[PDB]
DNA sequence: CCGACGCCGCATCAGC
DNA sequence: GCTGATGCGG
DNA sequence: GTCGG
């Protein structure tokens, strides 16, 4: 939080470019600026000092200059004043509603939560779930709760089949005190890059998590990715825990280290590493690291090996929260 | 100046 | 039905 | 919006 106001300002410009303008690359630009400024270990004294970092260029320089002078950003004060921009922005905070649906909705008269509550009629299933739990999903999850959740997921996965390994990734594996949601990497002997020895491997686990009422809703569900809704059980008389987003990814077992690297993130860490891969002549996805169009996967025994390939020192999870 | 901006699963759509 | 594009979120 | 070449 040394430059919290600067990174906040850049975050919300990024939000605006993603949601309103539908300018995915200006969203990445702004969020890369924000990232590199968030780990800079001095209080930024000027836009000139700021432009010295990679990803801060001329235009963000001038806006950093404006913001320290005055403590605000005209471009943003007027983006907050526009009734249409501020409502499309709000709609995208509903899970399942993005920049396209958000804009379409306001074009139909729909711009408040109340309008959504009246017109669940007009929402696909995901967006209905996103609405249903809109306030819960706005909440963060304390690491203590994450721990209870992980003890449930892992104990229930062991009951299905003992050869399953479940790993919780995301911000939790990076050691954050609070997570936005839960992310579970699953492996099983029967599923490698080479064959799929059994069906329903993901199904069986979700099924069991539904049986004991841990999983409450399904946003989407395929062979290898599950995105749904879970909730901790609560004791007699107590208020109910908030419902929480959960993602399970079944990754072939010999590609664990590429899966856990992907899934540990952060998003911006993933993007910078894969874009640095591209400069060393590689491409990393969540299954393989292949040389460069892609050739054959190179052998991977550990997360560090992926780092060793693109000529990076190893970075423990805790240090990947960019 | 200018390409090129990380990589992908699932849902949905239009075209067939 | 598929295939590819598009949307969305990981 | 930024940047390397
Ligand atoms: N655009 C994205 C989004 C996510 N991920 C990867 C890295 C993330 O860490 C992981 C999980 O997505 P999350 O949104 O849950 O990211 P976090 O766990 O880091 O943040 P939060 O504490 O909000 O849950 O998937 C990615 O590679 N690219
Ligand atoms: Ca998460
Ligand atoms: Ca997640």
């Amino acid at each position: 939080t040394l430059n919290g106001g600067i990174t906040d300002m850049l975050t919300e410009l990024a939000n605006f470019e993603k949601n309103v303008s539908q300018a995915i690359h200006k969203y990445n630009a702004y969020r890369k600026a924000a990232s590199v400024i968030a780990k800079y270990p001095h209080k930024i004294k000027s836009g000139a000092e700021a432009k010295k970092l990679p990803g801060v260029g001329t235009k963000i320089a001038e806006k950093i200059d404006e913001f320290l002078a005055t403590g605000k950003l005209r471009k943003l004060e007027k983006i907050r004043q526009d009734d249409t921009s501020s409502s499309i922005n709000f709609l995208t905070r509903v899970s399942g509603i993005g920049p396209s649906a958000a804009r379409k909705f306001v074009d139909e008269g729909i711009k408040t939560l109340e309008d959504l509550r009246k017109n669940e009629d007009k929402l696909n299933h995901h967006q209905r779930i996103g609405l249903k739990y809109f306030g819960d999903f706005e909440k963060r999850i304390p690491r203590e709760e994450m721990l209870q959740m992980q003890d449930i997921v892992l104990n229930e996965v062991k009951k299905v089949d003992s050869e399953y390994i479940a790993t919780v990734c995301g911000s939790f594996r990076r050691g954050a005190e609070s997570s936005g949601d839960m992310d579970v990497l699953l492996t099983h002997p029967s599923f490698t890059s080479e064959s799929t020895k059994q069906p329903k491997l993901l199904h069986q686990v979700v099924e069991q998590l539904q049986k004991v009422h841990f999983i409450t809703d399904t946003l989407s569900k395929g062979e290898t990715k599950f995105m749904g809704v879970c909730q901790l059980p609560s004791k007699n008389d107590e208020k109910e825990y908030p419902h929480r987003r959960i993602d399970i990814r079944l990754i072939p077992k010999d590609q664990y280290y590429c899966g856990v690297l992907y899934f540990t993130g952060s998003d911006i860490f993933n993007k910078n590493m894969r874009a640095h891969a591209l400069e060393k002549g590689f491409t990393i996805n969540e299954y393989t690291i292949r040389p460069l169009v892609a050739g054959e996967p190179l052998p991977v025994d550990s997360e560090k090996d992926i780092f060793d390939y693109i000529q990076w020192k190893y970075r423990e999870p805790k240090d990947r929260s960019e």
